[PDB]
């Protein structure tokens, strides 16, 4: 009874507790084949890949996990600067996660915070990967760098989100389903959560009405305004690229950013607002079964 | 009886409530001598003024009023453009208030969201003011301009509170209180309430509690990410200045030289500036009175 009972948007997929020296991934599992990774973001869980999983697993063996200290995750105590929850510490704990499933080498597709940590995998760890996939974002650096009064607007949640504690946490605590809700449909090409299977929203919203995991949640921005900044810089600074296989996709409703910090990327727009993978599942699912399939 | 306890903090003046076009204007009014309006801003309301208005009061015919919607000013009904909360809009609202106590023309010194009021009404009505003061800003446009990660970090609330409603409205409403001595201390040198009186906390305290009133605060925000922001672009692009005779005070550790350093961004927006830093954070009158009060006196002051 540790645990709620919630759908099972999965059918045929395992589930795997894995162990790390900082907590456990949860994860379900499908498919046979080469690995694939999948990793959500902000604020979703491992179920945002509801709708792609069981097309990609026709092909891949696909390990679709929950962020560490998101969904169903163990929360590593975090510290002043947000360690655990910095892009480059999930993307090592993400790796002795792979591990543990017997694979030192993978690909990996990630959505918004899960793709920044995987981004950061593929600059920090080029090797561990074979393929790349980034869903609806730029790097960290970049939105950073472009913020004006236009972005402040935009992606209000990074800023706030990365005051210092207990603001924002005291603040999402008055009402989290409705923020949960009001964040997932303002990004949607709809404007509204008719994009998401009711049963996924259920998850979201159970994750989200947990006080600790929203503190995760905001260690998350927190280094996304700091560490996970400062880590970028250095990259730019000394012009280090990717060098792994990369596919960007982004909803119409990027590419030149990317090849400034990528050496071998393709790229796509999706009719989607920012949720590719439940908002044009099948146009996300094939872009991803070509590239990944090509090795 | 549903008035809440709440101190009389300016000693002999009297109470007013003003009617306009778009709603009555609370004020205390005290003093003896030409008339100076003083408005205050976010999260604060009149009572803020209470450690400099009877200095002023020795000199001026101090008028101490809570802007639209704030305070115990009647909130006017807002729209889409979030119009009466501009402070184009608030300004008329303010003159028609100051006509009312029959001041065609005027002194006015007004800090943070008051202050926008305040330069806005110079660019709009010069002719109403003899001189003008503002407390720890710039203009809307130049904090806009300036919104690079380390300000929108600094200043997150100018984003968070311009989101559509009913989002932050929803979040404040999760623990007003917490949000307002959080927004009051860490915007203090000390970061903490030591420089306020506890009963002007109270006054901002039991406003901020108001769902009504911090709706209305959202409204200001709006306008200002909005309508404030395309204002003072016109006047940018155009090149107009503020003729009134002005000064610009700021916290040595405020909010307005967190951008830039606040003399020379106010020279591009008036021909005829004074300024000064305090030593204070952003609440100038309440963490620096005595120094506040006498740059005032000594601004809005024939004598010497
Ligand atoms: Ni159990
Ligand atoms: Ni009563």
């Amino acid at each position: 009874g540790h645990m709620p009972d919630l759908a099972d948007l999965f059918p045929g997929f395992g589930s795997e507790w894995i162990n790390t020296s900082s907590g456990r991934i949860f994860a379900r599992v499908g498919g046979d084949g080469p690995p694939l990774l999948l990793l959500h973001g902000f604020p979703q869980t491992h179920v945002m890949w509801h709708r792609v999983a069981p097309k990609l697993a026709e092909r891949f063996k696909v390990i679709v996990a929950d962020l560490p200290g998101y969904g169903w995750s163990d929360m590593p105590e975090s510290d002043e600067q947000h360690t655990p929850y910095t892009k480059r510490a999930m993307a090592k704990q993400l790796i002795e996660a792979m591990e543990q499933l017997g694979h030192v080498h993978f690909a990996l597709a990630g959505h918004d915070r899960g793709a920044r940590v995987s981004y950061r995998l593929a600059l920090d760890s080029p090797g561990r990967l074979s393929k790349l996939a980034v869903l609806d974002i730029l790097p960290t650096y970049e939105y950073w760098q472009r913020m004006n009064r236009a972005y402040a607007l935009k992606i209000y949640h990074w800023s706030f989100l990365a005051q210092p504690a207990p603001l924002p946490e005291n603040l999402l605590g008055g009402d989290p389903d409705f923020y949960v809700k009001a964040k997932l449909a303002s990004w949607t090409r709809a404007g509204d959560l008719s994009a998401f299977d009711p049963r996924a929203v259920e998850h979201y919203r159970i994750a989200f009405a947990d006080p600790m995991r929203r503190h995760v949640m905001c260690e998350d921005y927190r280094a996304g305004a700091y560490a996970d900044f400062e880590h970028d810089k250095i990259d730019v600074e000394a012009g280090n690229k990717i060098p792994v296989p990369m596919l960007a996709l982004w909803g119409a409703s990027p590419l030149d950013v990317w090849r400034k910090w990528a050496s071998d990327v393709q790229g796509a727009p999706i009719e989607s607002g920012h949720f590719l993978p439940e908002e044009a599942p099948d146009q996300t699912a094939e872009a991803l079964v070509r590239f990944f399939s090509a090795a």
